[PDB]
């Protein structure tokens, strides 16, 4: 397991630009593509994760678990009292899995503390937990990701509603914008400030898995069937091939099967 490190309390939007291509390197399958997109492992492709240090300011720090075949957080760690690594592994992680969190994260078994992320990763949930209808109303930025860092690195007992809102920040500002060249611009072009996400970096989010198979099927270009999306004003989109949609995606999710690599 390779972890790739972002220092969040300083940074340009060439160094955000890296760490993203770092991670998006790091997370692909070695030869696994189509139509020139990258694609997540299957399943079975060792490692299966990677781990992403996120630096923070005043030297707090917070490091994502993600898995690789899908790029979920499946947890986080933090320096925690003395010498404590403290993981916090999501609801939803399950079986052998939840082990690979707690050893992975925290290799030290002599040293770590566990805080359970008592809630799932889906976005309503954390939306709900947030106290908010949608994650639009949820701002994002450096300073607000960096911000989120200092209310959870090292402190004792945190509100859903905190731990909620850093989660919205991160997956978005780390699963979300490696897996979409779209989220990452619109990061980079708020770069200095803090921004409400858009119809089209929520939509894109909430359909990457469509238009990975969408890609994945398609023939000479063309989408198996026409796919409606939105685009930033919040107007229906309807793409109908790869051209129009391979310019918002750097990474896609794996889907079985051989298709167009190139
Ligand atoms: N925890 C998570 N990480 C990445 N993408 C997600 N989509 C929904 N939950 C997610």
């Amino acid at each position: 397991v390779n972890t790739i490190i972002y220092n969040v309390g300083s940074t340009t939007i060439s160094k955000y630009a890296t760490f993203l291509n770092d991670l998006r390197n790091e997370a692909k399958d070695p030869s696994l593509k189509c139509y020139g997109i990258p694609m997540l492992p299957n399943t079975n492709t060792n490692p299966k994760y990677v781990l992403v240090e996120l630096q923070g300011s005043n030297k707090k720090t917070i490091t994502l678990m993600l898995r690789r075949n899908n790029l979920y957080v499946m947890g986080y760690s933090d320096p925690f009292e003395t010498n404590k690594c403290r993981y916090h592994i999501f609801n939803d992680i399950s079986g052998t899995e939840r082990q690979d969190v707690e050893t992975t994260l925290c290799p030290n078994a002599n040293s770590r503390v566990s805080k359970n992320i008592n809630f799932d990763s889906r976005y309503p949930t954390l939306e709900s937990k947030a106290g908010v209808k949608s994650r639009s109303q949820v701002q994002l930025g450096i300073q607000i990701l960096d911000s989120n860092i200092g209310k959870i690195s090292g402190v004792m007992s945190f509100t859903e509603k905190t731990e909620a809102e850093f989660l919205l920040v991160a997956i978005q500002m780390v699963s979300e914008a490696a897996r979409f060249k779209y989220i990452e611009n619109q990061v980079k072009t708020n770069f200095n400030r803090a921004f409400n996400p858009n119809p089209k970096v929520l939509n894109l989010q909430e359909t990457w898995g469509k238009i990975s198979t969408a890609i994945h099927d398609a023939k000479n270009g063309v989408l198996p069937k026409p796919l409606e999306l939105v685009d930033a004003s919040g107007a229906k989109w309807i793409v109908l091939r790869v051209d129009e949609i391979k310019p918002d995606v750097a990474l896609l999710n794996y889907v079985g099967g051989s298709c167009q690599t190139t």
